[PDB]
């Protein structure tokens, strides 16, 4: 299957996640295309992936990165229906909106459709060790629910 990948990372955090998740799957017969959100992708092209897995830290008063809000905004004109989707981020316990990045997304990423197939992924600022093994299983757990 076809998989994308989008992910916002301001400090890194979010970018270790993201090459770990991607590079457990690509040891799986799937294909993935790994794009910074910075690089501005339209959202258009999740329409054209079997799977998608989108990642991002919280900015703000429990808001999506600002380099998020464009792609955001035009994913109400997607149809993502049959397609699999998760979502990860990295977060911090010093605000309240604990990592609702990640919430934000799966519930737009519901209303277009798409079959959520595991929860929020949610790490706290840089992973340690036990952090990159759940990234391994959330990649293995991924690709489980593909055909
Ligand atoms: C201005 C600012 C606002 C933030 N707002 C939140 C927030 O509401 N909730 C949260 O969990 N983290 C918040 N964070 C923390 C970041 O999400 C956290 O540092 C994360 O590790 C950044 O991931 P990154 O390294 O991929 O950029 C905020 C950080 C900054 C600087
Ligand atoms: O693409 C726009 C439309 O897509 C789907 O029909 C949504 O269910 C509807 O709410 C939205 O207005």
């Amino acid at each position: 299957s076809k998989l994308v990948m989008i992910f916002a990372s301001m400090s890194g955090n979010t970018e270790e996640m993201a090459d770990h998740i991607a590079g457990v799957i690509r040891e799986t017969e799937n294909e993935i295309e790994v794009i910074d959100i910075m690089d501005s992708p339209e959202a258009s092209i999740l329409e054209q992936y079997d799977g998608i897995i989108l990642g991002a830290y919280t900015w703000g008063d429990g808001d999506l990165p600002d380099d998020f809000l464009d792609f955001y905004d035009a994913m109400d004109s997607i149809d993502l229906t049959g397609k699999k989707a998760a979502v990860f981020g990295s977060c911090d316990s010093a605000y309240p909106k604990y990592g609702v990045a990640v919430d934000i997304l799966i519930e737009k990423l519901q209303e277009r459709g798409a079959a959520v197939v595991l929860e929020g992924l949610k790490v706290e600022l840089t992973p340690e060790d036990e952090d990159v093994e759940k990234c391994l299983q959330f990649g293995a757990e991924f690709v489980k629910h593909l055909s």
